[PDB]
């Protein structure tokens, strides 16, 4: 076989900032060729790619709107670094809505970025990946799919759908492509979160600590390195999904 990292081109969606960037830089530093997909963060993406290449790694930037036609995205990437073998579906939209005031326009976007696009890209990767190569899809989801609540209604349904799809994609794409997932908990402040709000939330986690950014790339590599694993998720969440103390107790 030939599963050495130099022969495992990676596509990370929304890879130019924050968690996506941490994954990109971890994989690139371990010798994976990496395609950094981005949209609004082109400047950042190019900077990351330049640094990797100057350090002797292998990186490129691809640009696409994951709510438009994404049927060309895998090919943009493979044209640069070779057939995509490891797909990280990291890109996301995290907007609040609730029952009683649902806007089907925002609903549609959530399902576009978290469900439609990841499935389409997994489909496209499979079609283009040579038959003598095994592949891996890692979906970046959200710990809340393991502890359902009514907040962020359409967001939550779209992320939970991605977790459901992690199972059914794993079943559909086996044996050649494995599909696993990471469910982050509080990792970086969520735009609507001030630092104090983030720190307080973390202090309330069962483990009282946030996942460290290196854990994300380590987990992608863990899935890559242990070939008996498919259809499964690790919550890098400080135990958030196991929180249990509700007012009724
Ligand atoms: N941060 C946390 O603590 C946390 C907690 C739970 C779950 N998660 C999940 O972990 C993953 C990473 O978190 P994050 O906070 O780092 O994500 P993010 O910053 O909110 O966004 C990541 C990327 O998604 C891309 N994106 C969104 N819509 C796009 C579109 N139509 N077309 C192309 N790109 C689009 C963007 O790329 P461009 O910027 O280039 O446009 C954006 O940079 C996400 O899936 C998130 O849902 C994170």
């Amino acid at each position: 076989e030939a599963r050495m990292v130099a022969n495992c081109p990676v596509l990370v969606t929304g890879g130019a900032r924050r968690i996506g960037k941490a994954i990109v830089e971890d994989l690139a530093s371990h010798g994976f060729p990496v395609a950094i997909h981005c949209n609004r963060s082109l400047d950042e993406g190019e900077a990351i790619a330049n640094r990797i290449n100057d350090s002797g790694g292998n990186a490129c930037v691809v640009q696409a709107d994951l709510e438009g036609d994404v049927r060309g995205l895998v090919k943009q990437a493979s044209d640069r670094i070779g057939p995509i073998r490891l797909l990280v579906n990291n890109a996301s939209l995290f907007q609040e809505d609730k029952v009683g005031a649902l806007d089907m326009a925002l609903w549609d976007r959530h399902f576009a970025v978290h469900l439609k696009t990841p499935v389409i890209l997994a489909e496209d990767m499979r079609k283009a990946l040579p038959e003598d190569q095994d592949g891996l899809v890692v979906n970046i989801i959200d710990q809340r799919v393991w502890k359902l609540n009514p907040q962020f209604f359409s967001y939550t349904l779209s992320k939970t759908a991605l977790w459901n799809a992690t199972r059914t994609l794993a079943q559909a794409l086996a044996p050649r492509i494995r599909v696993n997932a990471i469910a982050p908990g509080p990792t970086l402040p969520s735009e609507r979160q001030r630092p104090e709000d983030f720190e307080r939330q973390v202090s309330k986690l069962p483990l009282q600590r946030a996942p460290e950014l290196p854990e994300f790339g380590r987990t992608v590599r863990y899935f890559w390195e242990n070939r008996s694993i498919t259809g499964q998720m690790i919550a890098l969440d400080g135990g958030q999904h196991l929180a249990w103390e509700t007012p009724d107790i």
